[PDB]
């Protein structure tokens, strides 16, 4: 069953982050003990949660025990980005298997794993310690363009550094209905690869940019928004396909 | 004086790529003569200009000659990404200057070096190698929330790594005037950093996105749009820096 997710894509900006801070919230009000663990170096997950830590991840990985490390967030725990983690980059080579040896996090029904935009150590490490991959692809070119090379390396780590990996799902992300190339991205996604797309489909809206600025998630800043509505259906969503 | 310029930002889609494309497009149409280098593992600048190769920088930084390895794209020269950058990245890591060293550009007037969002050994070589640097800040919180520890991270490679490296300026992206959020992101930035902040702000418009689709720069795809005008005016703006 998959309990880790990892929210994996090496091209910037196609809202990895966004996602994986407003599906927790959701997944939180679902019921659901939820931790969020951010492998950035960028620690945005971290700062748009209005955390500052200066112990986090990284010391979970030099044996610090988890409970002493998350923070408390809109329903659910958030395991910190700092610093160390840009070093930990380097670090981590050739040690893939590093976070899922430390991840002691049977206490949570699902665990978030935000990675960085790259298939650097971190993000490594995220796929080896997940079970299932949520993959957001910005409805523009060239998100679309990475998909089949990003879908061929997760096989190759399903391959042998984690045969029980698997693709829970393609997420469109960013979609403005009113242009023709989100309508295009969306329709060229769901024609190759199918089910494997969700059927909520993230709409580009400004609250969810200026949540992060205000530290809340976009159930606490803009409930009823169009991103609101759009992550509660997501987490309904991968609650159906991890069951 | 300023000839390469590194288009860098370790926040993820800011618009380094579209940036690097497109001033390179407006600055070629200038009568420079421009090469764009590509050093992203994704490849999106040379997607981007609808080059598919099995030779690049990564051939370059082998040593094979940097004339037998560019492709001509919309008046300049594009030095190309390829598969090999994926395992460049374990390579590069301890020979920051290796791109530099291999670097024999003197037959252009300017060139780009398109860098991934991350401080990879590929994005060190980056800043290692450039005289300037043009950071592109998307109107939006997380963007600027990395900008003080972007420009803390410029001045240690100037501080010892490359001393020639200087800020050439900080250009506000996608860009949409309609929302508060843009706005008080502009704001906050020229309150900052003023006079570092580009006048030229690239407002948010699809057919930005639209034109790498076709392998096309925004001045073959759209030469009108709000996109085109904005960079064109940049090009301009970038001239009048690097002559500074
Ligand atoms: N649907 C949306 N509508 C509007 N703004 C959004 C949306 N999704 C995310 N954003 C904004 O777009 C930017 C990019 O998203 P985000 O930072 O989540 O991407 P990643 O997390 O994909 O980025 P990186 O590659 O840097 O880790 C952020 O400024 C974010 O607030
Ligand atoms: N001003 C703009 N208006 C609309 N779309 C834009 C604009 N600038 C760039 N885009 C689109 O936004 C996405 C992010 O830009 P881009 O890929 O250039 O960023 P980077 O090059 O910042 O990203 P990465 O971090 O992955 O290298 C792309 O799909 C691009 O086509
Ligand atoms: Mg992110
Ligand atoms: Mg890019």
């Amino acid at each position: 069953k998959v309990r880790r997710i990892a929210l994996a894509n090496q091209k910037g900006g196609v809202g990895k982050t966004t996602t994986a801070i407003n599906l927790a919230a959701y997944l939180a009000r679902l019921g659901k003990r939820v931790l969020l663990v951010d492998l950035a170096p960028q620690g945005n997950a971290t700062s748009g949660l209005g955390v500052r830590a200066e112990r986090g991840v990284y010391h979970l990985l030099q044996g610090e025990p988890l409970e002493g490390l998350v923070h408390p967030v809109d329903g659910f725990h958030l395991l910190p980005a700092t610093p160390d983690l840009v070093g930990a980059t380097v670090e981590l080579a050739g040690a893939p298997t590093a976070l899922r040896e430390a991840l002691r996090d049977e206490g949570y029904d699902l665990v978030l794993l935000d990675a960085p935009p790259s298939l650097s150590p971190l993000t490594l490490n995220a796929l080896a310690a997940a079970e299932g991959v949520v993959v957001p692809v910005q409805a523009e070119y060239y998100a679309l363009e990475g998909v089949a090379g990003l879908l061929a390396t997760l096989e190759e780590v399903r391959a042998g550094l984690n045969p029980r990996l698997r693709l829970l799902g393609i997420l469109v992300t960013m979609y403005d209905g009113r242009t023709l190339l989100a309508q295009q991205v969306e329709a060229q996604l769901r024609a190759h690869f199918g089910e494997k797309v969700f059927w909520t489909v993230i709409p580009r809206n400004v609250r969810l940019a200026e949540a992060p600025s205000f530290g809340k998630t976009i159930a606490q800043h803009a409930p009823t928004s169009p991103g609101a509505h759009a992550y509660r259906r997501l987490a309904e969503e991968v609650m159906a396909r991890v069951q």
